[PDB]
C-alpha cells in the first residue's frame, strides 16, 4: 500500500512554506511526498471503481441452430412457404432444386423450396457504458512515521499505528478529510470529473475476460445483435450457413465460436475485471494534498540517550535512497533518534537528508526496532546514529555509473 | 445415378462409325452417350476414393496449459532455476520481480524467477497427404433400355434388368469391361493417374471437417506443431500468455481454441469427407468407352400390334429434350414399340429423333409402361405411336426464348 | 442511336389498347418498343450530364519541398526558434542534436535545434458534389419507318426523315414532347430525381481521370487537405519526411507522388469523364412513354404493285429477330410492302410478326431499298413478299440450342 | 572521426596485463580503448564499402505504352491475327465486339479482334546481388596524444601529429598494422566475414534511393520483369489495361508510375547509397587490437615547470567523464603535464583517474592548449595542476539523479 520497494516511485517535494502539493496520481504510481516540517508521506493509487454500467448492445459470438424444416413445392406450383416463417426465432431461406419424375414432379425444372432453421445465441458479448458520475477512486495513504522493516508494508500494521488509511472519492464528494491521530488530518481535493475519459468506449464482457474497446469499432462489429431496444436477433444469418438444398430437403449449420477471433481483435485493448462493478487499470486522478493540518510529531521529544545498533545495515533501494534498520537497546523512549548523514565524522554538519524525517523511537520497550530512509550524497559520507559516547556510525559511498 | 431429371446433364454424339467414343467425367456432371447402333448410355462419376493417406504433421489449435510454478530468487543471489525444465511436457520463462525487504529479500532490486506450465493440446488438426496410386474412382453406367417413369431412376430396379452397374477405376487396374446382359458389353480405359493434382495439396482435418488445403500454406501456418519425425510440440509458446509475474508467483494462461480462425482462412477450400479415406468432390477423369461389344437388343423383334396410350404425356425435360411414357395395352411382347417424331400425320417421314433407342415393350405382361425421352424439331411436330390403324398421336410445339 | 445490332437490346411489348408504356432506361440498354397500332419504337440513354459542380475539399498527393533551414542552439542555451514558424507556407519541426567542443558549444549534451521547410502542393485531387437539380438526362428515340441496310443506324440520315430526336429531360423539365413529322407526337414523362444516388458520393479529379468515390471514404483519406473553407494545407506532414538532424542542419524531404497508390484504392470505382460538367456512365431513368398521339402513317397506302428482290437475304440478328433488306423494282410508291410471314406457301395465315410495323417503300424513285425485321415462328416458315403473281419468298428455319 | 562529443561512444577497458583488446565495432559507434601501459584510444567504423555488385533481375514499376492498333474480322469469317504478334515489344490480346450490318458485316454476332500495343519500360528498379569477397571495412582510429580544444577532432591535424590513421579490412586482407609514429605500431586482426548477412538479401535500386530488402520478398514482386538470362520482359500484362473494345478499335494504356508502392512496401528496409559501389549502414565487424608494440611515449620526460591555466574550465561530457582545456605558460616542453584527480588539497593520492593518460605538452612554444579527459569520483573531489609552488586547482561536484 506504500512505496519502498515498488518498481513505480517517485518523489514529489512541496514547495518551500507551502502547505499543499498537486499530485497525478496513476494507476500503478506510488508518490512519496517531502514538505517542510511535514512528516512524509506515501499516496497510491488503488483502484478505479465504476458500477452502474448500463447495457448498450449485445453480441452473439456462438449460435445454436437446430429444427432445420424445409417445405417444398413441383416447378409450376408456385413459391413454397414455409410455416416457420411467424415464428421469430427461427430463420428461413427461399431456394429452388432440380425436380422431374424422378422425385415426384409432373413437370421438370426449378421447383421452389423453403428452409427454416431456430437460432439461438449460445454465447454473447455485453457492451456497457460507464456513467462518470459512478466512478470511485480509492486511494491508500501513509505517514512515514515509526515503523520496522518486518511492518512497513504491513497495512493492518499500519492503520494500528494511525499511520496509514485508504479512502474513496467520487465526483459528488471529491473532497476528503481524513484523520491520522497525532499527526493530525489531511484533506485531499481531487478531480474525479477529469480523470478518465469515460464515454469513449464501452466496458465489452468476452467469456471470463473484460476488455475497454472502442465505442465506434463496438458498433460496426459484424455479429448478430440484440439491444434493450430491440429483444430479437438481428443478422443472425452472419453465423449461419444454409447449405446445398436438394430435391425437398436442406441443411443448415452454425457457425463454431467465433470468440478466438475477438481476443483477435482485442489486442491493444485494456483489460479489465468486471462482476457487478468494472475495476479499471488506466487511472489519471488529479488532486491536492493539503497539509496545513498536519502535523511533525516527535519533534521536541527528548532524545534517545542509549545506544543503538544497526539490525539492518544500509542498502541501495533502487530509488535514489538508502535504508537502514536501527534496534534501540534504551527504555526511555518514546524518544527522537539522533541521526544525521554527514560528510565526515569531524563534521557533524548534515549533507544527506532523511527521508523518514524525525526518526522516533515510540515505546518505552527495549529492543525495539525503526527503519530509516534517507537519501546520503554522492561519494562518501557516514551514517551518524546516537548522541555522545553512545554514538554508532557506517560509512556509505554512493556512486553511479561505471565509466562508458 | 442416371442422368434424366439432373441439373448438370451433357450429351455426347459419338462420331460416325464410332464404336467409341472419349469422355471427360467430373464430380457433377451426367453424361448421355449416343453412338450409330448402340443403345443409349448414361455415364456419371459417383465419387472419388483416396485410402491410404499419411500424416504429414499436425497443429494444435487448442492447448491446455496447467499445474503452473513459479521458483524465485532474491537480487544478487542468481539466476532462479525450475526443476520442470526437465520435462519435456512443460513450457519454462526466464523473468524477473522487484524485490525488497517488504518481500524477504535482504537486497533491493530485480529478482530471477523461472515459471514452468504443462502444456498439452487439446485439439489439433492433422494434415495429411494422398498418394497418387491409392485412388479409386467408382462410376455408374446406365443403358437405355426398357424403364418406366417409377423405376427408371432406381439403381436396384435398372440393375435388376441387366440395365446399369458400377464399378472401380484404379491407376493399378484403370481399365474395366463391365457386361450388361444381352445388350453385351462396354469397356473403359480410362487415365485415374491424370485426373487429380493428388501432391499439390493436404488433407486437413478440423474437427468434423476436413479440406483439401494448399501443401505450402499448410507449412507455414503458425501454430505448435508435431510430426511422426519429432512427437513433441514444437513453437507451444503460441498458445500460451505468461501473464504479469509479481514478487514469487506468476500466472500463466492458454489462449482459447483457434478453430474458428482456421475455418476463417479455410473459405475457398474444397470440403471432403475424411473417416478411414478420403471422398473427393472434384473429378476430372478421362476415360474412352468403346461399345464395339456392345449392341442394340430388340431391333428386329416384331412391332408391337395392339394399341398404346400416353400414361404420362409428353414434357419438356429441360435438357432440351421431351420426354413421354406410355402404357401398352398388348400381351404378345416383348415387342418393338413403333414411335416417331414427324412434321405432320401425312408424311411419317422421321424428322424428330429418339434419345431412347429402340423403344421395346420386355414384357407379355398387358399394361406395362415404358418411358421414351427424344428430340423433336423446332416449331409443330407430332409424336406418333402404334402402327396400322392403332395408331395414337400427340402435338407439340418446341420453342425457344419469348421476344428479348 | 438506335438498337439493331446493340449487345444490349431488350424488347417491351406495351399492353394491349394502352397507348403508353413504362420504361426503365440504363446507360447501356436499348430499348425496342412496340404498341398496337403503332410503329415500333427504339429508345436509349445516350448519357447522363451533371453540371454545377461544387467542390468539397481537395487531398494533395504530390508535394513540393524546399527551401529547408535550420537555426541551432547549444545545450544550456534554450529553445532554437525558426523564424519560418511565421510563415504559413512552411512546416517546422522542434529537435536536438549533440553539440559539445567539437562543434561550438562550451557545454556537452543535447542542442536545440529547429527545422522549417516550405510546403507546396504540385498534384492533388479535387472533390466534387453534385446537385440532384443539376443533371440532364439525354435520350434518343428512333421510329421504325422506312430505312435502309446502310442509313438504318445513321443519325443524321434518320432526322433527316423524321424518324429520329434526341432530347433532354432535367428534375425542372423533367416531361418532353417530340414531334416526329407525319408519325405524330411522343411524350415522355420522366422521373430523373429518382434515376441517381446523386449525394451518396463525391466526383473526385486524379489527373486526367475522374471517379465517382463514396463521400465518407472520400472524408477518411490521408492526405494533406485544402477547403474552401480552409485554404491553407493541414496535415502536410503526410507528405515530408524530416531526416536525422547533424549539428546545425537537417535535410527534409517530400514523398514521391501518392497517384499510384490512389488509382490502387479506386479498383470498383466508376470511371467518369469530367471536364466543365461530369458525364455519368450508369444511368437508371424511368419514362412513361405516352403514344397517344403517334400514329402508324402508310396503313391504307396502296399495295405495291411491282416485284421486289431481297437486297439481303435473311439473316439471325442474334436478338431473337430476322432481319431483310428488300429492293422494289417499282415506281408506284410511296407505297405498302406485303410482306408476311407464314407457315408454308399454301396458308397465307400470318403466323411470325414484324417488327418493322406497315413496311412502307416512301419514294417513286424506282429500286429504293427497305430493311425489315421480323421475328418469324420456330422451325420452318416461308418470307413472302409481293402480291398476286409478283410475289418472292424465301424459307426460313428458327432453331435453337443443339442437344446438350 | 574520434570519440568526443558524439552520442553513441562506449568506453572499452583492456584487462590486466592484457595488450590487446577483442573489439565490436558497429555503424555508429565510437570505442574509447583503455589498456595498462598503453595510451588511450578511440575506435570507430567509418563505412562497408561493397562494390562488385551483379544484377539478379530488374522490375519495372512505370511502362510505356504506345503505338495501339486492332485488326478486326466479321462474325463466322475466323479469328483476327494482329501481325504485331511477330514483335517480341508488343503485347497482344484477342477479343471480341458485336457486329452487324450497322459496322460492317453480313451476320450479326461476336466479330473477332487482335489488339497490339508496344511495351517499354520507362523506369525500372534494379536487384543487385554483394558478393561476400568484395566487402571493405573502413575504420578510423584516434591516439589520445595531445590535442586542444580546436583540433581534437579534426583528422587531418591529428594525421599530422601520428596521431591518427584510417585503414581497410577485406576478408582477403583481414589484418592490418599501421605505425603511429613515435607511438610504435597497432594491428588489428578482423573476421570481415562474420560481419555482415551478406546473402541474405539484395541491393534494389528505386530512382534515387537505394534499400536492403529481402532476397525472396524480392523475387515475389509483382511487376515486369528482366534478367540478364531473359532480356526480353516478361508479365508485361500487370502494367497495362486493355480498355473496351468497341466495332474495330480498342484502347489500351500504361498504368502510372509504381514507384510511390514500392517506398511503401519499403518501410522499414534499410537505406544504402548506391553509386559504382553500395555503402552499408549497419556494421558488425569483430576485430582483436593489439597493443604489444604500441608505447606511452612521455612517460619520462621532465614535468612541466611553469604554470598552467584552465583554458577551458571543466566540463561534464555527458559520457561519464570530464574535460579541461590547459594553456601551458612554460617554454621548457615538451614536458609531462603533472596533474591529479584527488579527494582533497590536502592528500593528493591519486583517486580519479586519466582517460587521456600521460597528458604532455609537446612543444617548446609558449601557451600551447591541451585537452584533457579524465574521471573524477563521486562526489567532491579537486584537479590539482602542476607541481611546488606554480599548482592551480579546480573543484569538481560529480553527481547523478536527483531525488526520483
Amino acid at each position: 500500500f506504500n512505496c519502498l520497494g515498488m518498481g513505480n516511485r517517485d518523489f514529489i517535494e512541496g514547495a518551500s512554506g507551502a502547505t499543499w502539493v498537486d499530485l497525478v496520481l496513476e494507476g500503478d504510481s506510488c508518490l512519496t511526498i517531502m514538505a517542510n516540517d511535514k512528516p512524509t508521506l506515501d499516496v497510491r493509487m488503488i483502484n478505479i471503481e465504476a458500477s452502474q454500467l448500463a447495457e448498450v448492445r449485445s453480441y452473439c459470438y456462438h449460435a445454436s441452430v437446430t429444427d432445420i424444416s424445409t417445405v417444398a413445392r413441383c416447378p409450376t406450383t408456385g413459391e413454397a412457404h414455409n410455416e416457420k416463417r411467424a415464428d421469430s426465432s427461427y430463420v428461413c431461406k427461399q431456394g429452388f432444386t432440380d425436380r422431374g419424375w424422378g422425385n415426384g414432379c409432373g413437370f421438370f425444372g426449378k421447383g421452389s423450396i423453403d428452409t427454416c432453421a431456430k437460432f439461438s445465441c449460445t454465447s454473447k458479448a455485453i457492451g456497457r457504458t460507464i456513467q462518470p458520475e459512478n466512478i470511485k477512486y480509492k486511494v491508500g495513504i501513509f505517514v512515514h512515521g515509526t515503523t520496522t522493516s518486518e511492518n512497513h508494508g504491513n497495512y493492518s500494521a499500519q492503520v494500528g499505528a494511525s499511520q496509514a488509511a485508504k479512502f474513496t472519492v467520487t465526483p459528488n464528494a471529491p473532497s476528503v478529510t481524513l484523520k491520522l491521530g497525532d499527526y493530525g488530518e489531511v484533506t485531499l481535493d481531487c478531480e474525479p470529473r477529469s480523470g478518465l475519459n469515460t464515454e469513449a468506449f464501452y466496458v465489452m464482457t468476452v467469456g471470463s475476460k473484460s476488455f475497454l474497446v472502442h465505442r465506434e469499432w463496438f458498433h460496426d462489429l459484424a455479429l448478430p445483435w440484440t439491444s434493450p431496444s430491440s429483444t430479437a436477433w438481428r443478422n443472425r444469418e452472419l453465423l449461419m450457413e444454409f447449405e446445398g438444398a436438394h430435391a425437398t430437403k436442406q441443411s443448415v449449420v452454425a457457425l463454431g465460436s467465433q470468440e478466438g477471433g475477438l481476443h483477435q481483435a482485442l489486442a491493444g485493448a485494456i483489460v479489465v475485471e468486471y462482476s457487478s462493478s468494472v475495476m479499471l487499470t488506466s487511472g489519471h486522478l488529479k488532486c491536492r494534498l493539503k497539509m496545513d493540518k498536519l502535523a511533525l510529531k516527535g519533534t521536541t521529544y527528548g532524545m534517545c540517550t542509549e545506544k543503538f545498533s544497526f539490525a539492518k545495515n544500509p542498502v541501495d533501494t533502487g530509488h535514489g535512497t538508502v535504508v537502514i534498520e536501527l534496534s534501540y537497546s534504551g527504555s526511555d523512549g518514546p524518544c527522537k533518534i539522533p541521526i544525521v548523514s554527514v560528510a565526515s565524522l569531524n563534521d557533524m554538519t548534515p549533507v544527506g537528508r532523511l527521508v523518514t524525517v524525525n526518526p522516533f523511537v515510540a515505546t518505552s520497550s527495549a529492543n525495539s526496532k525503526v527503519l530509516v530512509e534517507m537519501e546520503p550524497p554522492f561519494g562518501d559520507s557516514y551514517i551518524v546514529v546516537g548522541r555522545g559516547d553512545k554514538q554508532i556510525n557506517h560509512h556509505w559511498h554512493k556512486a553511479g555509473s561505471t565509466l562508458g
